[PDB]
Formats: structure tokens, sequence, C-alpha cells
């Protein structure tokens, strides 16, 4: 029973580094050589794993100037760093260890790509307008050897609301996260938001886009026939009631005269006939949809005497 505690799996581009943190329990007790394989092959027949040796505890254990090392040791340590790392390094890392008693392989996978990878933006499925959401964005690497950065962009530009970087780089995940925190409006819906990936002196890595999904109750535009909303007594009046924005699609209209509704005008369209200097006042319409109700600008309507 041999226990290791690694990542798993390291990923990584050709031309940075990988840290890999790894912490091992050898019930038998103490290491006696410890050997470093790129996609070690088991020759069944001697019995041993052949394949490119990496680092070996004999000869490479040094000069500090390696693009491989080996920072564990003989007892609960088994971190390792490749800096820089290539895609030939892409494969099977084979931690071969041996006690005194007992020998054990701990494979770990190394995933490097030819150019660097995108990150990865994850948002909540429902974005409503003018609350509070997180935005995050997700890079499934982290190296001290190679720093980067996370860079937020809306339709291009630089966000303006502060972004906060943290890095994991445990036994248990590696990663670079960036939160985003910001309160969406209506217009954000149908934007583009953008997650730079960036080295340390703003050059281009890369980038994962998305195109924001902002609920908002509808929005309106009354419009008045005649222009002006002038009339005079026995003149008709038409005012309609259009919706320029609404996530999701609109489902009742109503209209209002003075703060009270308008009993049986539920269309998108108020016709006035005949009109009385009663009918003088400030009119508006509400449209709802699932988020919730929007009202137009109240239009002022003078029935003039006679
Ligand atoms: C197994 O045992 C080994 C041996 O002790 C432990 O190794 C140490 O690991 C820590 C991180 O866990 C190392 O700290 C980090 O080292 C990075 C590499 O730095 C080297 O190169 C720079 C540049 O040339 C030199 O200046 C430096 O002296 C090293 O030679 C750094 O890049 C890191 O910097 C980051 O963190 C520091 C905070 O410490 C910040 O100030 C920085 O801004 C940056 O964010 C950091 O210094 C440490 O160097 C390792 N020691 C040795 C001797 O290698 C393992 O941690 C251990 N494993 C487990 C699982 O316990
Ligand atoms: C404690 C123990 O079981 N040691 C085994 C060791 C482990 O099973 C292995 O390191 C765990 O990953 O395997 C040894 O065999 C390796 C060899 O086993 C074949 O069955 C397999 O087809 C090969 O791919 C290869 O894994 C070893 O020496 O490492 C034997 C040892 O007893």
């Amino acid at each position: 029973k041999w226990v290791f505690e690694h990542p798993e799996t390291l990923y990584a581009w050709e031309g940075a580094c990988v840290w890999i943190p790894c912490t091992y329990r050898a019930l038998d007790g103490d290491l006696e050589s410890f050997i470093l394989f790129h996609n070690p092959e088991y020759n069944k027949a001697t019995s041993k794993f052949d394949g490119t040796r990496l680092y070996e505890s004999t000869k490479d254990g040094p000069s500090e100037q390696k693009r491989v090392q080996f920072l564990g040791d003989k007892n609960k340590n088994c971190t390792l760093s490749i800096h820089p790392v290539h895609l030939a390094d892409s494969g099977q890392l084979g931690l071969r260890m041996e006690s005194k008693t007992e020998k054990w392989m701990e494979r770990i996978h190394l995933a490097v790509s030819e150019r660097p990878f995108p990150p990865h933006i994850q948002l909540p499925p429902e974005i409503q307008e003018s609350q509070e959401v997180t935005l995050t964005c997700l890079l499934a690497f982290s190296c001290y050897g190679y720093p980067i950065q996370l860079q937020w962009l809306l339709e291009g530009v630089p966000m303006r609301q502060a972004a906060v970087t943290s890095t994991s780089l445990t036994i248990k995940s590696v990663f670079t996260r960036s939160e985003l925190k910001f309160s969406p409006q209506w217009s954000h819906h149908g934007k583009i938001v953008t997650c730079q990936l960036q080295d340390a002196d703003g050059k281009f890595l890369s980038a994962d886009t998305v195109q924001l999904n902002v609920k908002h109750t509808p929005k309106l535009e009354i419009k008045v026939t005649p222009s002006d909303a002038i009339v005079r007594e026995g003149d008709s009046v038409t005012m309609t009631c259009e919706v320029s924005s609404s996530n999701p699609e609109y489902t009742t209209v109503s209209w209002l005269k003075d703060g009270t509704s308008l009993k049986k005008q539920n269309t998108f369209t108020l016709n006035l006939r005949e009109v009385t200097k009663d009918q003088s006042g400030k009119y508006c319409c509400q449209v709802s949809n699932d988020v919730g109700p929007g009202r137009s600008e109240e239009v002022f309507l003078q029935v003039q005497y006679a």
C-alpha cells in the first residue's frame, strides 16, 4: 500500500513550465532509489521498467541549472519541476520508487499543448439586470517560473471593475482564477465578454469569449398620434406601446392614466375616441415578462375645451 497525493493530471504549453506538488507515504519507510521516467515501458522478460530517464537520484542528485529537478526527499515529498517544459515532455511521468522491501511506479499524466490553451469562463445560468454577479475565469495552469495574468474585456475594451486573481498550486488542484464582480444592466445583454490570458509582460497568449444573456424587464417606447398630444374635444387619440428590449419574451400589457389602470386596455394600442376634457392627464403603458414589469415614459395629453 503506497499512498500518493498529486494533481494526477497537469497541463502546460510549449515554452512554459510545470510545477507538480506531490506527497507520498511508503509504509515500508524511507526510499533507497528514485527514477523519474518519461513514458516508462515495462519489460516482462527482465521485470524492469525501460524508457527515458529524466532524473536519477544516483546520477542527477547537482548544478541547480537543470531542466528537470526533483525537489522531494526520501520521506514524504515527491515534488517535481520542469522548467521549461516541452511538447516532447507530454505523456506519462513515471515516478519509479524503491523502498527497502518493495518498489512502486506512480504515473502522473502531463499534457503539454504546442500553443497556450484558452482559459474557461464560468457564469451562472441566469443573469438578471441590476444584481451583482461574479464572472469566473479559470485556467488549468499555474507555474512559478511562468507568471501569467487574466484580463477581462467587454466588447474588446478592458473592463472598469476590479477583478481579483487567485492561484491554487496544491497536491489537490492547480489553476489560476480571476473573479470579476459587476452588476449587469439590460444593455449588457448580447454583449461579448472576453477573458484574455497574457504573460507577465502583457503579451497575448489565449482567450475565451462568451456572449452575455442578461434577463431584464421590458423596455418600452410610447408613441402618440397626434405627435404634439394636443387635441380638441371630440378628436381621436391613438397611443402605441413598443417593446424595445425584453428578456425573456413579454407576456402582458396594460395602460395607466394618472396612476390608475385603464380597464379592458390589454393590447399594445390605446385608442381614445371622441375625447372629452376629462381624459387629459398623464398616460403610460406597462409591459411585463417573467422578470417583471416595465413602464414607458408618460405622455401628457392636453384636451382643450371646444
Ligand atoms: C517538497 O520539498 C521542496 C523542497 O523544500 C519544497 O520546495 C519548495 O516549494 C516552494 C513552493 O511550494 C518554493 O517556493 C517557490 O519557489 C519558486 C521557484 O523559485 C526558484 O527560482 C527563483 C527565481 O530564480 C529563485 O529566486 C528561488 O530562490 C528558487 O530557486 C518561486 O518562483 C516562488 O515564488 C512565488 O512564491 C513566493 C512566496 O514564497 C512569492 O514571493 C513570489 O512572488 C511567487 O509568488 C516560491 O518562492 C520553494 O522555492 C521550494 N524550495 C526549494 C528548495 O526548491 C516543496 O514545497 C515540497 N513539496 C511539498 C508538497 O511539500
Ligand atoms: C506494492 C506493489 O504492488 N508493487 C508492484 C508494482 C505496483 O503494482 C505498481 O507500481 C502500481 O502502479 O508494480 C510492479 O509491477 C509493475 C508492472 O506490473 C504489471 O502487472 C503491469 O502490466 C505493468 O504495466 C507494470 O505496472 C513494479 O515493479 O513496479 C511490481 C510490484 O510488486
